[PDB]
């Protein structure tokens, strides 16, 4: 993964956390060589999945806890850390801008030359929901997603609930997950 991504978790734990549990996992993970991550350089994986192996341990956090954390963060990073207008060009609502992430990965495949992406199909049961596909080059990265969709119910203003409905690990083509969203209904009624 690219260096972007590995920031933001930097920046995520330190935020949460403080700066010497920020080390004390980098330390952990095998990683103090790297004096700091380079947003448009490649990694290897290995860092990212190490990184969490490390803070799970220090924070006592599971994995799958952090990586919904982050996908949350992500959100929010990305539009503030000037891909912001990418954001905001992809939808207008949540259903609008499920349709746009492969297009949205490709649009950021320009700056970041060697990405693998992650694949995502919509298909929209009603106004009120629908299912989403995630296929991807990665293992277990499906609690991630989780963590976006969230990050997309604050971005729109939408109450999402998601669950999963199908996990690869099980002998599934994808990971899909079902999602219901509602807007102010949910308040006055
Ligand atoms: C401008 C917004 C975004 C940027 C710049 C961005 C960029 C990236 C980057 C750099 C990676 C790492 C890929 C690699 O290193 O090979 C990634 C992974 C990912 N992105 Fe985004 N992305 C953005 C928005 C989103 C949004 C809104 C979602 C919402 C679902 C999303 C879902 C993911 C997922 C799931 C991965 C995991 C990779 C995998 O499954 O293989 N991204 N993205």
């Amino acid at each position: 993964m690219y260096g972007l991504v590995n920031k933001a978790i930097q920046d995520m734990i330190s935020k949460h956390h403080g700066e010497d549990t920020w080390e004390a996992i980098k330390q952990k993970a095998g990683l103090e060589d790297i004096d700091f991550f380079v947003g448009m350089e490649a990694y290897s994986d290995d860092v990212t999945y190490h990184l969490w192996g490390a803070a799970s341990e220090v924070l006592g956090k599971p994995a799958e806890e952090l990586w919904i954390a982050f996908g949350e963060y992500w959100v929010t990073y990305t539009s503030e850390e000037g891909y912001g207008e990418l954001l905001a060009s992809a939808g207008d609502s949540l259903p609008e801008f499920m349709e746009n992430l492969d297009n949205l990965h490709a649009r950021v495949g320009l700056s970041f030359p060697q990405l693998r992406p992650p694949a995502f199909e919509c298909q929209h049961t009603s106004s009120k929901s629908m299912e989403l596909h995630y296929q991807s080059t990665r293992c277990g990265l499906a609690p991630m997603v989780l963590g976006l969709l969230h990050g997309l119910g604050k971005r729109f203003q939408t109450k999402v609930e998601v669950t999963q409905t199908a996990f690869r690990e099980t002998g599934e083509d994808h990971d899909i997950f079902s999602i219901k969203y509602e807007g102010a209904e949910n308040l006055y009624f």
